[PDB]
C-alpha cells in the first residue's frame, strides 16, 4: 500500500483504489495502473520533474529503502496477477530489487522529488509507474 499526497491530489495504484478515491476522481489510466483522487488537506509530496535514473524506493515487506538504478519508462509486457490479465502496461520503469504485491504504492524518488509508485515485480524484480511526466499535479 502507498500515496503520493502532492496538492490537492492523492495519488495511488488504481488497483488498490479505495471507494472514496472512485467517488472524488480526478483521473484514471488502467494501461498506467494509476489513479488520482482529489484531497481535502494539502500534502508535503514534490514531484520531480528531471531524468534521473537512480533513485531509492521503499520497500515495506523489508521495511527498508534501497537504492536502484531503474529504466526509462516504457511498454512492457507484464504477467496476470490477481488485479489484470498478461498485457502491456505504459509508463513503466523497471529495477533489480526486492518486491512483493503488497509493496505496491511504495515510493521511488530521487534528490528532485517523487518519480513514482511500486507497480509490479516478482524474481528480483521491481516496476514502477512513472509520474514525472503528469504536468498538471503540480497546479489547482
Ligand atoms: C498487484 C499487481 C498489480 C499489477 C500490475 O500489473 C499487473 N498486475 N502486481 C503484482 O502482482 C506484483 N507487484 N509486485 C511489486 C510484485 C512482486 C512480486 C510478485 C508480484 C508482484
Ligand atoms: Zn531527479
Amino acid at each position: 500500500s502507498g500515496a503520493i499526497y502532492v496538492g490537492n491530489y492523492r495519488v495511488v495504484n488504481r488497483h488498490l483504489a479505495t471507494h472514496n478515491d472512485w467517488a472524488n476522481l480526478v483521473w484514471e489510466d488502467s494501461s498506467r495502473d494509476l489513479l488520482v483522487s482529489s484531497t481535502t488537506a494539502q500534502g508535503c509530496d514534490t514531484i520531480a520533474r528531471c531524468d534521473c535514473q537512480t533513485g531509492v524506493y521503499y520497500c515495506s515487506s523489508r521495511r527498508k529503502h534501497y537504492p536502484v538504478s531503474f529504466s526509462k519508462p516504457s511498454l512492457i509486457f507484464v504477467e496476470a496477477s490477481e488485479y489484470y490479465p498478461a498485457r502491456y502496461q505504459s509508463h513503466l520503469m523497471l529495477a533489480v530489487g526486492h518486491s512483493e504485491p503488497g509493496d505496491c504504492g511504495g515510493i521511488l524518488r530521487c534528490q528532485h522529488g517523487v518519480v513514482g509508485i511500486v507497480s509490479t515485480g516478482g524474481n528480483g524484480l521491481v516496476g514502477f509507474a512513472d509520474v514525472r511526466d503528469l504536468l498538471w499535479l503540480d497546479e489547482e
